[PDB]
């Protein structure tokens, strides 16, 4: 309940799902038979997934997938489904996401608006031809935020979809229909880390400031908010709202940062003085049963 105000602690049941996500632009690595995640000796992620659900047993873990699979990689994740009952597969194909969307014109039109209103002395002029420029060329096709991020965006395709899936949260697991799950009920939570994270001991229940916490990093003397650990009261918490009225509002908005890092921000009021390393030890997952991110020491899942 720390400063400014004071924030009601929460606290969810081991009935809490987990949550990963594996999005492959490329499908064709992997065998037609096996499974389409990814476990270098370098990047064990697969491996990762595995060693964790067996350990929370009780909980559910979920998988959020996408990409162009060939069959025998769908039939091999359906086998998996047979292994674990704890663990479940959901596709982005699966999941209506329509509520969540606005589409790109309206996003340049009313930053138009909006930039117009000033005088031409006061607009940003760069901005503006930006603005026109991008109403002009999206126009070809389909205008929908969700659209927007595909395959070419790379990075933006799963962060993006990284905040679709929290914000439906457990709704998800319930919508996909996945079998094995009389636990929860909707307007409920659940926890998403990269397959950086492995997983010592089973964690049981935690203490989030205010429905939410978020994965942070400190080096080299400075910590950021990271997206590997997201953690949620609920499905649809305002802090996610409010980074995907980032996302609805603002031009060019990361997901990563913008979708998350500044909704939160945004909910606690943070700014600005108001120093950020206590914000960010406010805001702070911790936990000691998780190492974090494992992609940090040997070569990130994007190739380099
Ligand atoms: O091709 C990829 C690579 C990574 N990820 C997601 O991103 C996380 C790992 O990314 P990593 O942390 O290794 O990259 P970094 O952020 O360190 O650059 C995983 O949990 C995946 O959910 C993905 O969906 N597709
Ligand atoms: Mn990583």
């Amino acid at each position: 309940s720390f400063n400014g105000k004071d924030y009601p602690l929460c606290f969810l049941d081991e009935k809490t799902p987990l949550l990963f996500q594996w999005f492959e632009r490329n499908p064709a690595r992997f065998g037609k038979n096996d499974i389409p995640i990814i476990n270098t000796e370098k990047n064990p992620y697969l491996n990762n997934i595995i060693k964790a659900a067996t350990i929370e047993k009780e909980r559910l873990i979920g998988i959020f997938v996408d990409g162009d699979f060939f069959p025998g990689q769908k039939d091999a994740f359906s086998k998996l489904e047979y292994d674990y009952e704890n663990i479940k597969v959901i596709y982005r194909n699966d999941i209506d996401f329509s509520m969540y969307d606005k589409k790109l014109s309206e996003i340049y039109m009313e930053n138009i608006s909006k930039q117009e209103s000033m005088p031409e002395e006061k607009r940003d002029c760069h901005l503006l031809q930006l603005l026109k420029k991008e109403l002009s060329d999206i126009q070809e096709g389909n205008d929908s935020l969700i659209k927007s991020y595909l395959l070419d965006k790379g990075h933006g395709w799963f962060d993006f979809y990284r905040n679709m899936a929290m914000l439906k949260a457990g709704q998800l697991f319930l919508e996909a229909d996945k079998v094995g799950c009389y636990d929860l009920s909707t307007n409920s939570g659940c926890i998403y880390l990269d397959a950086d994270m492995i997983i010592t001991e089973k964690l049981g229940g935690i203490y989030i400031p205010d429905g939410i916490a978020v994965h942070v990093e400190r080096i080299d003397g400075r910590a950021s908010m990271e997206n590997g650990i997201i953690a949620v009261d609920r499905n649809n918490h305002p802090a996610l709202l409010a980074g995907l009225e980032i996302m609805h509002t603002k031009f060019d908005a990361d997901p990563y940062s913008d979708g998350v890092c500044n909704g939160i921000r945004k909910h606690f009021n943070y700014s600005l003085n108001e120093d950020y390393n206590s914000f960010c030890d406010f805001i702070e997952f911790k936990h000691d049963n998780i190492i974090m991110n494992t992609s940090q020491f040997t070569q990130s899942s994007w190739a380099r």
